[PDB]
């Protein structure tokens, strides 16, 4: 009754967008006990690169928030855009401190992945649906849990830990890295069996060293022994200040694993080339 019904947007939920009739604005329309976790965790919330609720109402309930053009998986889809240096360093720049924000915040996202980076026209990138977000404290169920798509999520899941924390999203910001690099999924499972199998075979099967706890966690099923591959070989376009957040951000022990503040700190971010400015980064038609 506020906002003027204008385009369909998706369905998972049920998206659209509307015009304002107060302030004439663009916003997108999105329309249970964890509708109200996700209002709670975002009406709290204001970051530049975390999506901006805006307004709600119930009698299902509408999520009020400012338009986004775009999205990291259709710009790396789009076979016409060239990612630069600068590009890639921008976009993770913009993500990372929108994750060091929520993690600051206790809060976790647990549903990293491209199409949840979207961009708005001046070409800030903001972290969206918090679906699954919780508060690091709040238990995870057996039955009710929620887990990301099977490429982004990280061992300690797939081995069925329900004790987790900050590496869950970490390790999916190294997925969404490599896809920025090679423009395709990094590690894409067909089977959460196959996810582990092509984790291990990509990075090597973990030592005890690497992974002090593996063995105890639920779901440890023993995989044969895989030597890797070289992240160089891997990423051979990749500088070494590059390497070294990379592989920071994969590594298997997840209170080892690179936090957002480690990540923000990394030569990789205070070197050049730099962040290309927003207004400049590569646009889809
Ligand atoms: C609800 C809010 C976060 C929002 C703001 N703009 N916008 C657009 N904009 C158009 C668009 C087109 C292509 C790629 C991304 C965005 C699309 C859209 N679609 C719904 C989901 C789809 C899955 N990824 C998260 C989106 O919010 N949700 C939104």
């Amino acid at each position: 009754k506020r906002y003027e019904k204008l385009d369909f947007l998706g369905e998972g939920a049920t998206v659209y967008k509307a015009r304002d009739k107060n302030t004439n604005q663009i916003v997108a329309i999105k329309k249970n006990r964890t509708a109200l976790r996700e209002i709670k965790l975002l009406q709290e919330l204001s970051h530049p690169n975390i999506i901006g609720l805006l307004d709600a109402f119930g009698s299902n309930i509408s999520l009020v928030f400012d338009f986004m053009e775009t999205d990291l998986e259709v710009i790396i889809k789009d076979n016409s855009l060239v990612l630069t240096p600068s590009h890639i360093k921008a976009y993770m720049l913009m993500t990372l401190q929108g994750l060091e924000y929520l993690h600051q915040h206790r809060i976790l996202h647990r549903d990293l992945k491209p199409n949840n980076l979207l961009l708005d026209e001046n070409g800030v990138l903001k972290l969206a649906d918090f679906g699954l977000a919780k508060s690091f404290g709040d238990p995870n169920r057996a039955y009710e849990h929620q887990v990301v798509t099977r490429w982004y999520r990280a061992p300690e899941l797939l081995f069925g830990a329900r004790m987790y924390g900050v590496g869950v999203d970490m390790w999916a910001v190294g997925c969404i890295l490599a896809e920025l690099l090679l423009r395709v999924p990094f590690l894409p499972g067909d089977s959460d069996l196959d996810q582990l199998t092509r984790i291990f075979e990509t990075l090597g099967t973990p030592t005890e060293e690497q992974w002090p706890d593996m063995c105890s966690l639920p779901d440890y099923v023993t995989f044969k022994s895989f030597p890797g591959i070289p992240l160089h070989h891997i990423f051979s376009a990749a500088g070494d200040d590059l390497l070294d957040l990379i592989q920071g951000l994969f590594l298997f022990n997840p209170c080892a694993r690179i936090t957002a503040t480690q990540a923000l700190k990394m030569k990789y971010f205070s070197n050049r080339p730099g962040p290309t400015p927003g207004c400049q980064l590569p646009r889809p038609n």
